[PDB]
């Protein structure tokens, strides 16, 4: 469909104008950021934002492309180079450790500099890097760690935890000579390494020993506590922190982020890794946006200021799956969420920064009409006569032969939200993917977020913008009001 | 291979740092452009230019990821929407509307509003819209056009031409009802709508009667003159222009190019599209980035400046091939191309983009070591047991199968010249993709490029810094020495 308005050239020049206005107004800050977010969607690429943008867009009553995401409307990007130091294709740890530690890791690890070696727990010692987010408790301000996977996953580990291998959730998964030798698993980890104030995401069974019942699956042995050191984690967590409180369901949270007393907040919302928002039960569980409400209500209180860690976790897990459905309605979420800490925090204080760990093989194709759906057929067929969607993969599970020919394929099968996209080579799961992902910026030093950057810029800039880290003598002014 | 300096934080450390000190160096300009570039890598996407920045930096004597492209060391990024206003993934034509002449257009037409229509020869009047590099020529700067394509081609024609149909490269292919309606052939539109003071690239057939014999391929009669109305384009342009000298090899490209009394080039260096790079042959045929310092030997001239189009138009069509060396090794001559333009100017009173039209369904996956080619195989095996390379595409042409099974591949094979990776879906031409791509800027204004744009902003911002169009009263200096 062709837009009537959009036919007229004072459009565009109109925009254009606007937009060389809105460009020449950008100032840089010569005052510190008061708060710093980091926003993490977990494999979403430059095609995955695109993907998203024109599903958001419709999704309101639009087009598609013409509407801004929230992200989209930050006035700085850069390109971010996510290779690890041993992979060119990374994966989640080791680019954990370049944009929320500054250094640049070897695959698997996290927290770690790439003199370590991964599931060689005695290769660790001495190649441990410290978050911003630790540096920034110990400056005193709050922190906070929110996520759609477990809390113990690689990403949200990557602000606390120092391991060779991201496998190591609890001790269940640490080999015995690794745990002679004294690496933790990532659950004790979160409760050990530092202190956080904030914690939601998935990851209950992990800090409760064999035999503990999931209090939401009490009837699912499989989801129940996997600890077999006898530790309760939980329990623990809450002892060494006065006004600590752990939930596991969404009305427990709104109950605590409200709460004057509360000053420390667990909240771990599944066994596992948190459901996919289309399958989400708005009664049990929050959304993305709702915990990072909730964890914003805590971590606003303190007069220093506050480092958020929040994470689109499972954009990265539709993508694997080949299902683009649940990969893009993940990253609308998580586009929501940081819409959302737009509206309550401020620009002039606080330094946000949009980005991804790494992309995925997810292209967008054919040469669809304006308007039609994402998830679509392109128009006009393959070669081999029969159809082909306009979102495909490079690899994954939706390869497929029936009876030694590639399938056809529907509009209604291609809507569906467990339709897996078609790859060129099968893989139970479709693979990351190593091209440089987009960082967005807003906030003060946000200017400073340009041109083409190793991801390690990411938590440098962070650093810098708070004064932490190796930058005092920033040679900021004070936050401004 | 884990390069050993990068095994130690401080390696990282100290590159951010500088990164930081870098980008806190970075001022606006109050001046404005006297010299307007911009490079158009057509097709090339962000997973092109990692993709190329990876083999580039192999090609010198380094493991890929970690070395600069020159475009890479651009200090502005922004990200490029660019839907065309009927089709959500666009070509080449209407692309060139937007970042040439500010303004979106619909699919497969060139220089036109969206107010025309395809092929429609009689929606062409009204719809005109000026491309910034007439303007820049309408303010008595000179105005040249570089690249491998024919010159008649989508991209270049945005600079010069308005035609609902780009496939309208001479008279032989306009049909009469469009003729008698006045839509005239590219190849007339180029030496008739503008002075064009450099003309470099492909196209020489469309210039010529039918029966010109060429005079590189005299005994091949399908390269030979396309025209059917008797004209000779070339002498005609020769004729309206005291100075004016054209050329068909290399030899006589760098003679004029030094040739004071030129004034007027037009090099028309193969029938139709110049040959790839790697099959380019060097005693006939300039590279690009030898007719790029060509064009910038006479455009460097005019003491009120130049507006230069230089793109790395075959780029496109490697990845259509789905064969990525292509694509790969026509993306470096381009950046190549970029660094030459950078030594022959200066970014005190030149703006350079460097940008994309548009994406290709590309991917950049497995999860290969660093140091390892990119055109080599992902480290283990498919579901299927056979083996994968790490660059695939979503569809095209590398879609097989062999006795009714995806067939294994070698690397002998895969890091071929000649050969294309494979796809999910069996096309004659893989597709372009509909993700964002990359502005780069460097010089004054260049600080305007930022965040998330239309595609058009790049012909307005353009336009802005040189205070063109419809942006004097532009609020800048002069341009500085
Ligand atoms: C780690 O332990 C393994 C197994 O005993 C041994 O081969 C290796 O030398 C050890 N490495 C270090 C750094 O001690
Ligand atoms: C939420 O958790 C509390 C225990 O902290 C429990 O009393 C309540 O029943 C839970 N809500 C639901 C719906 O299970
Ligand atoms: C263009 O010509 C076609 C064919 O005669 C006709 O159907 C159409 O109405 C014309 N459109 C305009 C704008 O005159
Ligand atoms: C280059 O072109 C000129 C004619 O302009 C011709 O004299 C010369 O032979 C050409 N060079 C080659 C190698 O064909
Ligand atoms: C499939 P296989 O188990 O062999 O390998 C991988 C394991 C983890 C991973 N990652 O992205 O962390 C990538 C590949
Ligand atoms: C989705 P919506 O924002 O409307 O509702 C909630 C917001 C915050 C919250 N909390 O526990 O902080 C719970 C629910
Ligand atoms: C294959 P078919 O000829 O049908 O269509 C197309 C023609 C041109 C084009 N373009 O990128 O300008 C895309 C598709
Ligand atoms: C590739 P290299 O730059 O070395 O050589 C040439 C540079 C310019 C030129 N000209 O005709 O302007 C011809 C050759
Ligand atoms: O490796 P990651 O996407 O969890
Ligand atoms: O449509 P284009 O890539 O020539
Ligand atoms: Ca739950
Ligand atoms: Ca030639
Ligand atoms: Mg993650
Ligand atoms: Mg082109
Ligand atoms: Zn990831
Ligand atoms: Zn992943
Ligand atoms: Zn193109
Ligand atoms: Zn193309």
């Amino acid at each position: 469909i062709i837009p009537v308005e959009e036919e007229n050239p004072d459009f565009w020049n109109r925009e254009a104008a606007e937009a060389l206005g809105a460009a020449k107004k950008l100032q840089p800050a010569q005052t510190a950021a008061k708060n710093l977010i980091i926003f993490l969607g977990d494999g979403m690429g430059v095609s995955t934002v695109t993907a998203a943008r024109i599903l958001k867009g419709q999704k309101k009553d639009k087009l598609g492309p013409e509407i801004p995401l929230a992200m989209d409307r930050f006035p700085y990007v850069a390109l971010s180079k996510t290779y690890n130091v041993d992979k060119h294709v990374p994966d989640s740890g080791a680019t954990a450790t370049a944009y929320l530690c500054g250094v640049k890791g070897n695959f698997q690890t996290i927290g770690l500099s790439a003199a370590a070696r991964f599931n060689q727990c005695n290769t660790t010692r001495g190649n441990e890097v410290i978050s911003v987010m630790n540096r920034a408790k110990k400056a005193g301000k709050s922190v906070g760690v929110v996520t759609t996977t477990r809390v113990q996953h690689a990403s949200p580990a990557g602000t606390y935890a120092h391991t060779v291998n991201r496998n190591w959730y609890s001790d269940a998964d640490v080999p015995a000579s690794a745990r002679q030798e004294g690496c933790q698993d990532i659950a004790t980890q979160l409760i050990s390494n530092m202190d956080i104030d904030v914690i939601l995401g998935g990851g209950r069974k992990y800090m409760f020993r064999m035999g503990t019942p999931d209090p939401e699956y009490p009837d699912d042995y499989s989801q129940g506590g996997t600890r077999l050191d006898g530790k309760n984690l939980v329990q623990e967590w809450l002892a060494k922190r006065q006004g600590a409180r752990y939930v596991w369901n969404r009305t427990e949270l709104m109950q605590a982020s409200l709460d004057p007393s509360v000053t420390h907040l667990m909240g771990l919302f599944e066994p596992g890794d948190m459901k996919y928002e289309i399958h989400r039960d708005s009664t049990l569980d929050p959304s993305l946006m709702e915990m990072t409400e909730a964890a914003l209500r805590l971590l606003s209180r303190n007069p220093r200021g506050f480092f958020l860690f929040v994470e689109g976790g499972r954009i990265d897990h539709g993508h694997h799956e080949s299902r683009a459905y649940r990969a893009l309605t993940e990253t609308i979420m998580f586009d929501d969420a940081i819409e959302r800490a737009g509206q309550l925090t401020s620009e002039e204080d606080t330094l946000s920064l949009v980005t991804a760990d790494h992309s995925h093989v997810f292209s967008f194709g054919g040469y669809p009409l304006r308007g039609s759906s994402i998830f679509g057929l392109a128009p006009g067929k393959a070669r081999d006569r029969k159809a082909y969607t306009v979102l495909l993969y490079g690899n994954g599970p939706g390869y497929v032969l029936k009876d030694g020919a590639r399938p056809d394929v529907t509009e209604s099968e291609s809507g569906s939200p467990e339709y897996r996209q078609q790859s060129a080579v099968p893989l139970d799961e479709e693979t990351h993917a190593g091209e440089d992902v987009a960082v967005f910026a807003r906030g003060p030093q946000a200017h400073l977020v340009h041109g083409v950057q190793e991801q390690t810029f990411i938590a440098h800039v962070m650093a810098f913008a708070a004064c932490l880290e190796p930058y005092t003598a920033c040679d900021l002014a004070p936050p401004a009001g």
